[PDB]
């Protein structure tokens, strides 16, 4: 019943927390856990597995990273027979995950800090209604490696909205090893602005509201067209595994479809997330130069991860599935509603008329049904929709969606006109900037193109002039492709020259002779600004490239590095490449970068509208004609459906 | 009741019919009608009508194209007093778009022609299966302006998927006033390939079939959310005009959003259509040198506008608007089904969870309900599914989805080891080359942003390097915006400098001073890859670019010029532009030029998968706030039961 590939249940975390403890008992030892995960198990044995599930038995090994009496330890453990197989203190630069109860506790510091009371009265701001929140601050060159954060606050009294309502313009720096502050400077005084309709909640609103929108409601006569048997999918021509960590959060593994021509399944992706995010804002001042979060490797993607609110997150009649996370102490937490998947109606699959036979009326239009397997991630002031969809064509579509709160700078200024510098953001609204900033993500998709030994192809597009008589026409173009031969060959700047970029299986042809592929169609990429010498960029050396491709690695699986928090970027993608290793007809990872720049607008204040973003893997070869040439569109029924 | 931008009526096709025919009477005069279309009324009296509907009186006005006795007339037609206001012979280049019953002709030609009786018995291909199609030819540096076409044919028997089975290797060019074959070289024998597996219709396929797609059920309880009164659509905040014309197809016009915090209807597009499209194939042998489309000025996008399936085309319960064509004669057509509007569930409109208040457990997350009008055309091989989305948050969503056929080369190769030469395409099948081409559309966006007075910025963004210590960061970037002076100016190729594309109204300004705007999110671009000097590039010179702005003007309404077939490109959107005027706090237009590269995959045959592109209009600044802040989610109500 158990799949080697499922997340970790309430069960395996309590014995985890039960076996840590007994080496390292609470009476005598300061003990928090920082990340507990399923260690990968070796993909030679899930293969095995996968043919052979009720006789393959694979042991549950935990990953955990601790720090026990402010030393990072690494702890890997055998669940099957209760024991730790090894234990070894982290000796490089950077920091595990930060906790949620450190965080609770280092946020309530400056509210008992005399300076920081001193400098509220100052203000004239009622020190009851404050309340602070941690930022990470990376790393600037500095020798001094300390786990410390600095504390921003904010004012709340008749808003929630706490992030549009800054207290800018206080440096307080706090040690989480040793919970105090140890750094303080009230350098500027700003005005904090209003609370008047910054609330978004509808219980705190007040009418005028509209549009108006109509209510629809639905039904599946013959229920949904899924099945999730405990984290596996069963769905139209697809097969995949639902799993999730508490660091990359959702995880898609064992991605397969079946070949109805050639009747056989046949493997997509082995493994596919959400490595690494890095948030980067442009403001060089006291203020805010430190603020370029890595969501996943400083907060926690899978323990950032909120609860899908029916009806609203989802569709309704979507299917939830819950996870668990974990807190300092070990103990795990139930995450209601983590992930829900739902099927998707209305998209034309295929089409034509055909006018061109005389006195024939010929047209086909049929409909596909698509499934999204979707989740929320929540870190401080942001949230970020992840979306998985599949369909019978072959298509996957990953997106990311974002909304929730501008990061707002305080400020005295009222209207654009008094502006006499660069603010680095736009004024959204009275007292308010918003701060420029970008987000980028970094997916991990490990394809194994109807098999693991797989090359990287980029098909370049090239224009031919013809001078010598031979045609009419003056130009043309032609494709030209080359395999990529090592990791140098295989990082793209996309936009650069106009090409196809293309995972295939140099080993399977279809029978016309093509090698069987997927391709990517990105997004207008970003690329990034930050100079590469930067301390930031450095760190997320990762967004360098819209595109890489590695040799697979166990171990290579966070593209920012395995400790991010004050991390000095000597272990990330950047830094894994440089080995250059050879990348054709073998076992390979495309490493994918997305991202947006973000130029603030009123539009997202005092909440943002959604803005969706979109890449296409679109099966290129791989079938030997449309895989939905006899594909039946659903079937139309008269309301309510009996 | 009539609306002054509506569609023509089968009424007013009548009235022109007979005022033409009463000045040219059949009986002395070869006559045929290209074009019937609305003579665009003057903006200045449309916004009066607007303010004042029931007392602003404007004539109806129709522009007509049509070829009497060889000579191409220009016709201005005042349907209020049924006169013809003025009556003049074209005298440059280039000829109007091609009518229905002269290809229907052309394509009979080949069948009777001795010469392509004996090619056709040599191969050993059954004469009355065969059919002919017209291809345009347009213009390659020759001296000669006649109107003639290539005639290429298909063999049908088993099947009516006539494009995948091409006769290739005959050169037929054919005179369209003569109606006869004036060019005959029969060059190469190539195979046919099959009819084996070519079938898409459902009728014609048989078992086995899969995968099932569960079927669904809705309702609306309330009814729609929009009402169409004749053409003109309410819905939401919104409001905006359908129109339809012979040549460019659907007409959105008069979009405006109601802002609820202001209580006013402000404007945003006073008009945007498709148009031109141009379809460069990149094969220069003689069998596909001439084959470079340009759709909608050679055949017409609203004469090629389909009939919308029911449940197919458009989800159920979407309501439908008929329209009328003419054929060459004149007569009215009814175009039955050609637009569907309907509204689109599920949608995260915006959310937020918060976790940084101790002890508070707060989220909110809203669902939009958005708007979708879609038309459906098909020229030859290729099918068009044309959105226009609406949404409460002010963002305007067109899309372009393309599915159909592959334009196929016949070849004797079978397999891909057999290729010694470039082919000019994939082999996706046996004896089957899917010819590399391009799709370009180019859309005509009039905004008239709250307002005719309108400036084009670009917010460029640039890096900025921190040498002198005065941060702990090395960098940062920032933006700079430049207002657009001339047409020079915004003259854009995405992808070479990172920037937003804004289209603002400077002399309104939100309450804290930002001008009012809407901005462009693009797709990944697709530039030419035609060399500039190449013929049909000279001719699809509106590619150039991705975006143009220019200065209103009446006259300036199809990109690729007014007459398309044979041109000589001395008439585009690069030509007009030349004159370099000033785009300053005035009257603009936006033109967006969108594309893909064609790669043909065996995916694509022998039907080919919808391929989705989309861009965004964003409002920026344009309102005061997050404009949906206060719209409220559309109520869940329960499946009723049996
Ligand atoms: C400060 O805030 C508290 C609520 O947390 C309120 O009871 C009190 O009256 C406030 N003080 C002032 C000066 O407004
Ligand atoms: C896996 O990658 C890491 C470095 O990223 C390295 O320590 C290890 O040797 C690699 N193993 C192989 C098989 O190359
Ligand atoms: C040619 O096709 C017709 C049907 O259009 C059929 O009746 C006739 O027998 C065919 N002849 C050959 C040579 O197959
Ligand atoms: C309006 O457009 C036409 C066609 O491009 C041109 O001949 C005319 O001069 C234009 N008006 C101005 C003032 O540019
Ligand atoms: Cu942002
Ligand atoms: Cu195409
Ligand atoms: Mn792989
Ligand atoms: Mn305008
Ligand atoms: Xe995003
Ligand atoms: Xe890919
Ligand atoms: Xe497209
Ligand atoms: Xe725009």
């Amino acid at each position: 019943v158990q799949h080697p590939l499922d997340p970790l249940t309430k069960e395996e975390f309590l014995a985890v927390q039960t076996i840590v403890q007994n080496k390292y008992p609470i009476s005598n030892n300061r003990l928090a856990f920082h990340y507990i995960g399923l260690d990968d198990p070796e993909k030679d044995h899930v293969l095995r597995y996968e043919t052979h599930p009720t006789l393959v038995s694979i042991p549950r090994k935990i990953f955990v990273v601790a720090i026990i009496n402010s030393q990072t330890h690494e702890i890997l453990i055998n669940l099957r027979i209760r024991s730790i197989v090894s234990d070894n203190i982290h000796n490089g630069y950077g920091f595990p995950i930060l906790s949620v109860d450190e965080q609770s506790l280092a946020i309530k510091l400056p509210l008992k800090y005399p300076p920081f009371i001193d400098s509220v009265k100052k203000r004239g701001l009622n020190l009851s209604e404050i309340v602070c929140s941690s930022f990470t601050m990376g790393w600037f060159g500095e020798e001094k490696n300390v786990r410390t954060v600095r504390l921003d606050c904010f004012m709340k009294e008749s808003t929630v909205n706490i992030y549009v309502r800054p207290i800018t313009g206080i440096t307080i720096v706090a040690d989480l090893d040793l919970m105090k502050i140890v750094e303080y400077h009230d350098r500027d005084i700003e005005a904090v602005p209003t609370a008047e309709n910054t609330e978004y909640q509808v219980s705190k609103q007040s009418p005028p509201f509209g549009p108006k929108q109509h209510s629809l409601t639905s039904h599946q006569p013959q229920g949904p067209g899924f099945q999730i048997n405990g984290h596996s999918v069963s769905w139209a021509n697809w097969k995949f595994h639902i799993g999730f960590d508490v660091r990359a959060g959702i995880v898609i593994s064992l991605a397969s479809i079946y070949d109805l021509e050639k009747h056989k399944s046949r493997r997509v992706l082995y493994k596919g997330y959400i490595s690494e995010l890095f948030v980067p804002y442009q403001d060089p001042t006291e203020e805010f130069y430190f603020k370029t979060f890595f969501d996943s490797g400083e907060f926690g993607f899978g323990l950032s991860t909120v609860s899908l609110i029916p009806n609203r997150d989802c569709p309704p009649h979507a299917q939830f599935i819950d996870t668990y996370v974990h807190s300092a102490n070990g103990t795990p937490i139930l995450l209601k509603n983590a992930i829900c998947v739902f099927e998707q109606y209305g998209n034309i699959m295929w089409r034509h008329t055909e006018n061109g036979i005389p006195n024939e009326s010929i047209e086909e239009s049929r409909t596909e049904v698509n499934l999204i397997v979707r989740t929320i991630v929540t870190v401080g002031n942001y949230d970020n929709v992840i979306d998985w969809e599949f369909k019978a064509s072959g298509s996957i579509k990953p997106s990311i969606a974002l909304s929730g709160i501008l990061e707002i700078k305080g400020t005295n200024i009222k209207h654009k006109d008094e502006i006499k510098e660069d603010l680095h953001g736009k004024l959204v609204s009275a007292n308010s900037i918003g701060i420029y900033h970008d987000h980028f993500y970094i997916y991990y998709l490990d394809f194994d193109i109807d098999g693991t030994h797989n090359s990287f192809e980029k098909t370049s597009l090239k224009t031919v002039r013809i001078k010598d008589g031979s045609s009419k026409r003056k130009s043309y173009w032609t494709t030209e492709t080359q395999t990529a031969k090592t990791e140098s060959d295989a990082k793209i700047t996309i936009g650069l020259a106009p090409a196809e970029l293309v995972v295939v299986n140099p080993n399977i042809k279809t029978a016309v002779g093509n090698e069987v592929g997927y391709r990517l169609i990105p997004a207008i990429p970003a690329h990034p600004l930050l100079t590469e010498d930067d301390y930031p960029q450095i760190r997320g050396a990762f967004t360098n490239y819209n595109v890489w491709v590695t040799a697979y690695n166990r171990t290579e699986k966070w593209a920012g590095g395995l400790y991010v928090d004050h991390s000095r970027g000597d272990d990330t993608l950047a830094v894994w490449t440089k080995q250059n290793r050879e990348i054709v007809n073998k076992d390979i990872v495309m490493w994918h970068v997305v991202g947006i720049h973000h130029v603030p607008a009123q539009e997202d204040f005092p909440i943002m509208p959604l803005l969706s973003t979109s890449f296409e893997l679109r099966p290129t070869n791989f079938f030997e004609r449309n895989p939905v040439l006899k594909t039946l569109s659903p079937r139309d029924v008269a309301w309510p459906g009996c």
